[PDB]
């Protein structure tokens, strides 16, 4: 068995399962996003993949990424019917800067880049071609649903 | 197999959806409208009982239109089989304390404002009776034995 | 059907599935941090587990910790290949106090328990041995990828 990848795009990137003994595929960010405090952007993937039926995609966070930054990503159910460009759905969490501002921003890894602007304090900036999220397949149970009026088994 | 039992609770529950065959969980909808404020933190009850089989956990879990335009959070919850009470939606709105404003209306789980019975702070997010809150997708699960070891050996795919 | 587990100290403890009906296994602190808030931290647990490939393990929430305080753990994915110290990524959402402070303590269970210290409110302090955690294993699908143009039956 093989999982159709299709890239939308010249900046997408194929998912990339390193080591036999990972679980998920690395996703690439396909864009450059300036997430400043408070805000919530879904990053384009540009990566479209064709998951067979009887299965979901999770499309989750990565543990480096979530523990060392505020960047927030809610994990996303990939469908069987779902062909079009995979988001990643995230956050900056950081609290308002409200004022703070400094010529650099931080990246994914939690270091701080020279930046183009001079930006508000905890702004984060996602580049083209990070390792922003992983996605892990799982098999899934989709059986019919029985209305009764009581079961038949025993917070 | 091929089927799952349900029980609908109360005359406010209302039998989760498959919409597509291609869909992977089941369209989980609010059983009671809860007005909900900044940083508030709330169980929904849906009134639906389901009876998992052996060997599957449900994950109780967000959309991504509603996670994605509004502040609404939910935390996926894990549920086990052989619970047969009510599935209680673990949500908070994340929206930042509106000090003083306050707006006469609210936002649905859709991001748009409605006309509200009361002058509500900003970012009060009224989630309906039968909105579709969540979905809950059923995944086979692995529960062995646990043994001790002071050293790991190899072990085979699955 | 085995899964080998490894303690890596006094004050680790071995997980244990709750009613045996449940699909999980629920996780002990082996640590005790005191967690102001707005702070992130990744709380020891002391213990390994050898998930074998064609499995992930989903290091979540338990709901009522969830539910009744401002812990947010975020579901660590546990892969096969990874023997080391399983952390629980946790972070107190509580909001920035004031300046306001209070002689206890909020704890796991959302009760306030006296501390020694007079820290800030909203900070919750997880015990040691505290049921903080919950690792639910899935079988997972890792096929070979194919690049398409366009996509196929
Ligand atoms: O909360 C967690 C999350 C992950 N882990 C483990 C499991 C996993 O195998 C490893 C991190 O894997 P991830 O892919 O989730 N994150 P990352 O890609 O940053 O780690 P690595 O660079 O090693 O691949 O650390 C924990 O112990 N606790
Ligand atoms: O973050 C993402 C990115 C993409 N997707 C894709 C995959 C999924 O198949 C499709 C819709 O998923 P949801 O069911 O979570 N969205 P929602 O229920 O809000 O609307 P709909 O089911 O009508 O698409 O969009 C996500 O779900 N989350
Ligand atoms: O959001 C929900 C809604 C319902 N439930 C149900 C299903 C589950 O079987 C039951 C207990 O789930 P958890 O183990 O995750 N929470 P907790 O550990 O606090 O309760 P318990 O002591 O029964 O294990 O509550 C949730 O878990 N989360
Ligand atoms: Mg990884
Ligand atoms: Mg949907
Ligand atoms: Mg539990």
């Amino acid at each position: 068995n093989t999982l159709q990848v299709r890239l939308l795009s010249e900046n997408a990137r194929m998912p990339e399962r390193n080591h036999k003994t990972d679980a998920g595929y690395d996703i690439f960010s396909a864009e450059t996003v300036v997430l400043e405090p408070q805000e919530k952007a879904v990053i384009k993937t540009d990566v479209a993949v064709s998951i067979p039926e009887g299965y979901v995609g999770l499309l989750t966070s990565r543990s480096g990424v979530s523990s060392k930054t505020h960047l927030v990503i809610e994990t996303g159910k990939i469908d069987a019917g779902y062909h079009g460009n995979l988001g990643i759905n995230i956050k900056n969490n950081a609290i308002a800067s409200n004022g703070y501002i400094t010529p650099g921003v931080f990246d994914i890894k939690g270091e701080i880049d020279l930046s183009d602007a001079i930006r508000q304090y905890g702004t984060y900036q996602i580049n083209e071609g990070d390792k922003l999220a992983q996605l892990v397949i799982v098999p899934i149970w989709t059986p019919e649903l029985k209305q009764v009026e009581e079961f038949e088994s025993v917070f």
